[PDB]
């Protein structure tokens, strides 16, 4: 996909990781400022992308990994996971069947007429409480906790970093670059200033280090 | 045991077992009925060490069909009491505890192996009573649902006292007479009151000038 | 509008505020039944009456008139009280905006840059928590309440009573009649009993004091 | 005045007004900046009388635009303040009193004039406020959202540190100036954690092994 907008001579590519360094302070802060407030002067695409399929980060440690919308694909997503274990998903099956028994036997022993239907691996995992764990995080950690969450998120396009370079060592960068492509990630980083020596387009438009 | 009095009253109504309560004058019957769902106030209920009934011990129907057997506080009431009586079955607990652990690293198996740093809490008994839906069985008729209701009236043993409001009007004598015969094994506390005689059964009738007599004795 | 079911040789005619008593306990049970559960043996219409459509009132005390759909209705109807006293409404105005001048003068001498919209009538209703007063009702009183929130419901067609004509003297039977007549509702009391002396349907099919 | 300290530091950070601190250091700016997100921990502030500060006490900003000057913590705290600059104008409380009472009694007179028998309660100032609207003006640049950030954490007293975090890469050195002497004018107290040299201001520079110097004094 792509990112245009009326200063830039031709639209700047988005395949996989990319890396956009803007080094005067003033445009750094304007396109900033689009990237938030799109609905627009910047342009991302031939059909347009929507607003709602992009994902800004500028907070990192901020972000919340833990939304609703997110938990419940994590947890679909572990229970897809014993589909491929016929064998211990039908123990827990049993394992369950026999709670299943012996509460439904506490049933028949209380006074009232009671009924019931069943426990589900879906309620087990949502029981007990499953989520991304965030509160030690390190910055690095949290970013790659972000393009694990965005995988999920179908209907998002495009996730885009705010000024995070200055966060992170080359070796991580390098390491955020390698998940994305392994993911089949479209992620844009915004940066103020060179990025180490990674592939990267810099408007003053020209591409350095590919 | 129980009593029933207020300002007019020559002399308190006794409370006992199933009480069929007759109110003749439509002023009296309203003025009372109107009292009980107002109660906190003119009129009293109190046992026989004359310590008040509260107004949460006492269940107050008019409305039979709409009684929610499976209200909200009903339904935590059952699953705590669920949970309780395997906190007196140590061996059964046990095996609770077994089986739950195991489906636990089982599930943890899977959040190790998945990409992201996964952490949660654990699983509670609650949390399984309540994730297998236990719920009060539902009754096609008002007899029915009078039975039914009188059998969470004795599930509930903060609610000391049951008073049915003009409901002899839907049941037939060999109904009331069901009635009062699980409120008699059961040992429940029921208050009728109605708004003339009901059929031939021993009652209490309150006239116009709040003089009591009995009937049918 | 009609009552019907199988049993009746001919529907029964609900014309404003009509009494249909069932002198049979097992008929009286099954028909406040059908009409609890109705969705269904029982039919109301010659379009058919829908189950929203129908409001039933078994619990008179316990009924609640102070919904939020009401209280809405409530308000609303309030609000248009003031538009035909157009003299009294502009004072109100007035009073209004000299509230919101002080308000408003208060905003300038805060240190933070402030901005407001307007006061409403509506609002200042909503502000006074203004709603049916219960606490300390009679039966009849709420009887009538019922009658005056069931006016502003105009997707309801038809009120029905259960059982309550033991609660009434001959007066209040007569003033109730008597306000839904004059405010042109359509309600049913079912009765086990012959009430007093009114026009009257009974079950036992005849008409009695018309 | 105030004092930014932890383990790994020779000596305590000065932070005294507005503070430019560079961390030079990948890894210790990362450091620092996790730091300050989980702050309750490693590093600590400190007032000048040894008083810690608390989480509640700092203001940590990282996104500028999302920054929400109309929290709804903010606003109930603009409301309340409002209502009391009235408590303490006795005689506009006393002129706002009558509007109100008057009003209220126009409103329960169409209140009777309905069939309904309507009670109600009153109308505060409270209520008047809410019901007008106020909320904090809103800005098109990242430096002006800077300035109605500092506007608001001037405004809230219990907040006394501010920090921003690698926000020098929105700003011209003339924003970077601008911020400053807003800064000093309202006598704030600002941190500046940045991953290298802010133009040529005043400021602290932490190298590899936690060593400080300052620079363009
Ligand atoms: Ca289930
Ligand atoms: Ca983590
Ligand atoms: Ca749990
Ligand atoms: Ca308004
Ligand atoms: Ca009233
Ligand atoms: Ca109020």
């Amino acid at each position: 996909m792509n990112l245009n907008f009326s200063l830039l001579d031709e639209p700047i590519p988005l395949r996989g990781g990319t890396i956009l360094v803007l080094e005067d302070v003033c445009v750094f802060s304007k396109i900033v400022q689009y990237c938030y407030q799109y609905e627009s002067e910047l342009k991302f695409f031939m059909k347009t992308i929507k607003e709602s399929e992009i994902m800004l980060v500028t907070d990192i440690l901020g972000f919340d990994v833990n939304s609703s919308t997110i938990l419940k694909l994590i947890h679909a997503d572990l229970e897809s996971q014993f589909n491929e274990k016929p064998e211990v998903k039908s123990m827990i099956d049993k394992l369950v069947a026999t709670i299943t028994e012996l509460i439904v036997f506490e049933c028949l022993e209380n006074e009232l007429d009671l009924e019931y239907d069943e426990i589900t691996i879906l309620e087990l995992i949502k029981s007990l409480g499953v989520k991304v764990e965030t509160q030690s995080d390190t910055i690095f950690e949290k970013c790659l906790e972000i393009l694990q969450i965005f995988k999920y998120l179908t209907k998002k396009k495009l996730l885009i970093f705010v000024n995070s370079g200055a966060f992170l060592t080359k070796d991580e960068v390098a390491s955020l670059q390698e998940y994305i492509s392994l993911t089949n990630l479209t992620v844009l980083f915004l940066e103020p200033r060179e990025l180490y020596d990674f592939p990267q387009y810099i408007l003053d438009l020209i591409t350095k280090n590919m």
